[PDB]
């Protein structure tokens, strides 16, 4: 039954069985209750505030081919751009005087600024009285270590899938067994340590969808970022099908029900495949936005997917834009850094 899912999903029976059954249940009502407990169990550990995390998304150069990702080494097609750390301290500067209080750090696996460029970066961003997240990639411990002395608080490294097998061949540069020791890495040096999947990958069934849960249970990973797989025409899925949104909601909710403590953003994967889709989730057990802060010209080149929303507005906006979007919700702009705040159970 729908209704014994849900009474197990709220006694916290949390076995393979319940979650392949919450996945697999296709009827609204099931769907819509999942969405309010999700929703329910979000405000009672994290609250209203919403944590704004402002992204600057500062190099597109990367090394890596991943077959799903348009920055991927073998798009020949894309103009690469490179911020100096200059241009990068000051966007983040602003980022601060606009009432960001994290700073997010994204790019390509880009050699240029591995280590020193970056822990150059992260200490003069951290005079400014603000947490910084790091989401570079795969990189030695060394490297970590030297981000971590730089003082970042957090890195985000999605897992992508779970799926040994299936990893393997999406990332052909890496597997499964690389990105796990990265994020154990960042956990034992002291990070706030993101991890996070796809849905709707090629070949991705919902038993990987299960087993991609019970890895972020088992981590208990501080954030959780989760999207639909987008295809990218300068890519080997270019002919793939898009993820489903609403199985990609049930996603973020169950991660919720899940991880009740954890930060969860409303990913802009969301909101590319529906109109509304960040709000949407942002009411379905997600906590956190990520606006844009990538500056222009840059903004328009930092293409993961295609149809990337905010691309086309003046590079100011999102801030704002997520302000209002946080009111309209009645939700509060986070107060403070919007760190993991443990609710220790039973
Ligand atoms: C806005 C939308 C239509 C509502 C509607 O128009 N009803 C008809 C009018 C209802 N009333 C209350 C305004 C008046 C009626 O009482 C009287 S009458 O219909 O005018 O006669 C309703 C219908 C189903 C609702 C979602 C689901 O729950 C799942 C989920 C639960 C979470 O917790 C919060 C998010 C989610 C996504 C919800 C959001 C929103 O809430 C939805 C989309
Ligand atoms: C209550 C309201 C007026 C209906 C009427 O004219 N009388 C109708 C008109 C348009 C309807 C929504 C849309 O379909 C999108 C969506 C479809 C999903 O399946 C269920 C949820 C959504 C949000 C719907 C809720 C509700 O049903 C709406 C608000
Ligand atoms: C950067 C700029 C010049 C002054 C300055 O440098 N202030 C630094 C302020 C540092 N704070 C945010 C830590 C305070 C100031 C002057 C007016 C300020 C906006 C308005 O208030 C409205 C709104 C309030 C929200 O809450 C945050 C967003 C908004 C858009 C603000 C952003 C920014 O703040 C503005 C542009
Ligand atoms: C209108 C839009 C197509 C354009 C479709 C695509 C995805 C749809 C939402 C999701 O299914 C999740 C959720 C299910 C609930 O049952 C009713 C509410 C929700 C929010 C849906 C409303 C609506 O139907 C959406 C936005
Ligand atoms: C300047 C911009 C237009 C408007 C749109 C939404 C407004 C915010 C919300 O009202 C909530 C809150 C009060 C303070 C907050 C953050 C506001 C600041 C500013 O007033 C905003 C950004
Ligand atoms: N085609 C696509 N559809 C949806 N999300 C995608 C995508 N291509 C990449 N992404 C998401 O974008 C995230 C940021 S990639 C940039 C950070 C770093 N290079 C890294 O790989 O971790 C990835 O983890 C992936 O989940
Ligand atoms: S997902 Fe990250 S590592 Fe892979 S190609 Fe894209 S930017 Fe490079
Ligand atoms: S969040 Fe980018 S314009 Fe709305
Ligand atoms: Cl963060
Ligand atoms: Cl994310
Ligand atoms: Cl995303």
């Amino acid at each position: 039954t729908g209704r014994e899912i849900l009474e197990k999903l709220e006694r916290r029976e949390f076995t393979r069985e319940v979650l392949k059954e919450a996945l697999s249940i296709n009827d609204r009502g099931f769907n819509e209750a999942l969405f309010k407990l999700a929703d329910e169990i979000r405000r009672k550990y994290v609250g209203d505030e919403v944590h704004i995390r402002a992204i600057i998304e500062f190099s597109n150069v990367c090394r890596k081919n991943c077959l799903y990702c348009g920055l991927r080494r073998d798009n020949k097609n894309l103009k690469r751009y490179r911020m100096t750390p200059e241009e990068i301290v000051e966007r983040a500067r602003l980022a601060v005087q606009f009432g960001a209080k994290t700073i997010v750090l994204q790019s390509g696996e880009d050699p240029y600024y591995m280590p020193d460029v970056i822990s150059d970066i992260v200490k003069e961003i951290k005079k400014m009285g603000v947490a910084v997240t790091l989401s570079l990639g795969e990189w030695p411990r060394e490297y970590y270590e030297k981000w971590k002395e730089a003082g970042a608080d957090r890195y985000l490294l999605r897992h992508e899938t779970a799926n040994p097998v299936l990893h393997r061949k999406l990332r052909p540069d890496t597997s499964f067994e690389n990105r796990l020791n990265c994020l154990l890495t960042l956990k034992e040096l002291g990070y706030e340590t993101g991890a996070g999947s796809m849905v709707g990958l090629p070949g991705q069934t919902i038993d990987d969808l299960v087993d991609d849960l019970l890895f972020l249970k088992e981590h208990d990973f501080d954030m959780v970022g989760i999207g639909p797989f987008i295809p990218h025409p300068d890519t080997p899925l270019a002919n793939e099908k898009k993820g489903d949104f609403t199985l990609t909601l049930k996603m973020v909710a169950l991660t919720r029900i899940l991880l009740p403590d954890s930060n969860i953003p409303a990913t802009t994967a969301m909101g590319t495949i529906v109109p509304g889709g960040r709000e949407i989730t942002l009411r379905c057990g997600a906590n956190v936005i990520m606006p844009n802060w990538t500056p222009s010209p840059y903004r328009q080149l930092y293409q993961l997917y295609p149809g990337k929303i905010c691309v086309f507005e003046k590079d100011t906006a999102c801030i704002p834009c997520v302000m209002k979007m946080i009111e309209l919700l009645g939700r509060k702009p986070g107060r403070d850094w919007g760190g993991r705040k443990r609710v220790f159970e039973t």
